[PDB]
């Protein structure tokens, strides 16, 4: 082998090397020094065009006409645009090829073997967030197919000079509401207390139960946010249930169809749009294992196990993972009966193993952040636990980026 | 340069500033994080090594600048000058045993690392010598169920000539024996070992669970062959709290984890053979050495006794059997007597000890894909932990097979 990355598989004794790690513009937050792989944050002329030009090349490439007649023209016509405005505008097909290329660049997405399948709308052209909201809408309806969810990106206006942004405050677009109490303790997800509050801020009448859906601040360009209400007919939730434990389903739990990100910048040739919410379906783990059990969130492992009938008492009785394992399972059970796409962790490890040797044949690498693809249960039972993976920032990329208050 | 560390469950933050006195370079840059990866791939060095750990120790005992402290530091220049090399003192090779184990980033059990028996074996001439040793290190660190940690230090390295060295794995381990059907028998993880074993002329078992020998090298030796003793290694046979057919199954493991394949670097000089031993964790005998496909692969027997749907992946089989064998694990071990600790108690101990550390040292390096156990990740507090991971030393580093 090369100076290329040697990455191993210890189950099966397999060998690749990373050759697209190669393509990385962006330095992580790791040095020689120190691995710093762990943290979940880390931290114009010239800078914009030669990021512009990587991505027209990118485009070109991956229509197999990289050198030619129009390749060129459109690399003129980039500049030409960022010469006398300072910025410059995709073609449809361009947004289309780097969205997709965004999720498949994304290190922390066990769901990418899924990458060359979304439905990007183009929202460039929304100039209110009323506007916003409409869009918003039909991306949750497009998306939900009552149950038979399809994963999709709306992409509202870029990034401009001087020129507000246009952001969802929310973090995604459907989540449950959390109210601060006398007591201290947290009615409803602990997650998203701060802007429940700012939500009733902003003249939202709250409920007072442990899953309200939580309305919207959009954000239009140099104005305030609104605040839009979801019609509850398009928001699609599962009612929780146990296959066996019958007292299951009378502890009231639930949670929402369509994972919908929103607070997520979309970074393509450097031009950065601040809106545009992705979504796909659920992993099993992710409601049950962390929405559900983790200590700063529902926690509901206690309770769980109480009726279960185990002792809590003592570490040894593996009660904790006891009841984690029927929580995820009335999960995917639930989720199941009401006819709403799922995917186990167990399913979904398997089909990134095969997105892994698809990327190796296809682009020599797959960028990969081992503790985020690794399920937050069951992990060595997995096949991914025992896959070694680089991490690299590539691009088109998601950032993170901070809360706009 | 000093990076923030916050742990998301509690929100709180602090800053390692312990990861500049790191001297050796990991395998990340900033174009790529290679932190999966399990593995890697002359006088003024060794030096000023020595200096710094000899500073390290003096500073420990608080007589740092003091005479003793002066003519030591000189004690060494003068060694190296002459000899290319130099030795260290009984206590110095004590306090850096600890040391290593203290800075050792994948290890969960750094609660306990100042309680560490240390037994000099540096005259030791003989692979025959080697087995005396080896055998009183495992009586003391079994003690009839109540595990100390130990460790033995076997003469450094040198120069001249070949090294002392353990060829296998652990003290303890199960024989791997390759069945004509492309099958293995045992562990398949020792197939190789159990080659080497049977080639240096050993007669073999054919059970699942048969104790490999020990396979010894003194330098520029062929290794040399030794049987332990069977009253000396303490197995467990595995019950169930509830369930009677478990038993059945025929299973066990061994009560003495003990690596004996890493090298103990201190002050630039390498130790070899330097085995050293605690007491299990759970998750290790429950989940990987049982469960994983490429070891015993226990899961679907167990699944299939408890009657459950193996048909398809989202009943939860493979889930709800890895924690039966877990069970079955802690119970056996708490009925036997013999000190395990489950991956919950484990990793509360370890949030504490990067409290410690916090407090007397900066920080504490730790490398987050070991720490955090195979099942039930993000239910263990050690998941929501943030973690800086860089290499101190004295350190245990990997090695080489001898052959
Ligand atoms: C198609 C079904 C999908 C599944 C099953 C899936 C699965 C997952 C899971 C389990 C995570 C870990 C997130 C966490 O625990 O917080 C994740 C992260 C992520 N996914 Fe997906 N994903 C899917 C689709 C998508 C889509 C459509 C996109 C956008 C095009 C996307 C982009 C991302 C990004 C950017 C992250 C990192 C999120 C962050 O850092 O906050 N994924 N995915
Ligand atoms: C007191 C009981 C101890 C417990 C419960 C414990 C726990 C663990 C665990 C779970 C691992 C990872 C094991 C794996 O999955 O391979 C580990 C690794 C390690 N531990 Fe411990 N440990 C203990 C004592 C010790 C002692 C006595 C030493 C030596 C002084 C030590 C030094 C190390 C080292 C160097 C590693 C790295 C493993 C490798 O690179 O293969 N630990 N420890
Ligand atoms: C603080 C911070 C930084 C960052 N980069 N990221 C976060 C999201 C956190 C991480 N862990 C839980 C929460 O994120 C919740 C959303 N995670 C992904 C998902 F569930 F929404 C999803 C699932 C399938 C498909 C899909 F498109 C989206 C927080
Ligand atoms: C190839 C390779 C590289 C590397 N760094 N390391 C290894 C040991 C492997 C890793 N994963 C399992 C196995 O190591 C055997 C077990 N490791 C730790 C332990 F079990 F030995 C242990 C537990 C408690 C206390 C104690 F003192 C020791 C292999
Ligand atoms: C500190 C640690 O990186 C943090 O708790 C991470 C670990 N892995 C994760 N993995 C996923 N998919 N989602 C997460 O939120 C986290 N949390
Ligand atoms: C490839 C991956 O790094 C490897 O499977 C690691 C992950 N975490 C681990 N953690 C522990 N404690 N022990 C291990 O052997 C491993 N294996
Ligand atoms: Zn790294």
């Amino acid at each position: 082998g090369p100076k290329f990355p040697r990455v191993k598989n210890w189950e099966l004794g397999s060998i690749t090397y990373d050759t697209l790690c190669a393509q990385s513009q962006q330095d992580g937050p790791c040095t020689p020094r120190r691995c710093l792989g762990s943290l979940v944050l880390p931290r114009p002329a010239e800078q914009l065009l030669s990021q512009a030009r990587d991505f027209i090349n990118q485009y070109y490439s991956s229509i197999k006409r990289s050198g030619s007649q129009a390749h060129e023209e459109r690399l003129q016509e980039v500049e030409a645009e960022v010469a006398s405005t300072g910025t410059y505008h995709l073609r449809e097909s361009e947004l289309v090829f780097g969205a997709k290329q965004a999720w498949r660049n994304a290190p922390r997405c066990v769901g990418r073997i899924q990458w060359g399948k979304l439905q990007v709308f183009d929202a460039r052209d929304c100039s209110s967030a009323q506007e916003m909201f409409t869009y918003i809408c039909n991306h949750i309806k497009y998306a939900t197919n009552r149950g038979n969810l399809r994963s999709a990106i709306t992409v509202f206006p870029q990034r401009a000079p001087g020129r507000g942004d246009f952001r969802i405050w929310n973090s995604q677009l459907v989540r449950y509401a959390g109210y601060r109490q006398q007591d201290g303790s947290v009615r409803g997800d602990p997650a998203n207390v701060e802007i429940t509050e700012l939500c009733i801020q902003h003249g939202w009448t709250p409920g007072n139960g442990r899953f309200d859906v939580l309305p919207l601040l959009l954000q239009a360009p140099d104005e305030a946010p609104e605040l839009f209400v979801l019609p509850p007919e398009l928001v699609l939730e599962v009612p929780l249930e146990h296959p066996t434990l019958e007292w299951f389903a009378a502890l009231g739990l639930r949670w929402y169809a369509l994972p919908a990100v929103s607070n997520m910048l979309l970074e393509i040739g450097g031009l950065e749009f601040s809106a545009a919410p992705f979504s796909g379906w659920y992993m099993s783990t992710e409601i049950g294992t962390r929405n559900l059990c983790d200590p700063h969130r529902y926690n509901i492992l206690e309770d769980v196990a109480v009726c279960m009938d185990l002792d809590t008492r003592t570490t040894s009785s593996l009660w904790k993972d006891k009841a984690a394992v029927e929580i995820n399972l009335a999960v995917l059970h639930s989720f199941q009966l009401a006819k709403v796409t799922i995917v186990d962790h167990h399913a979904a490890t398997v089909s990134f193993m095969k997105h892994l040797d698809n990327e190796q044949k296809a682009r020599g690498g797959c960028p990969a952040d081992w503790a985020w693809i690794v399920p937050p249960i069951s992990g060595s039972l997995t096949p991914v636990f025992h896959q070694e993976m680089v991490n690299y920032i590539l691009s088109p990329a998601f950032r993170y980026q901070p809360d706009p208050w």
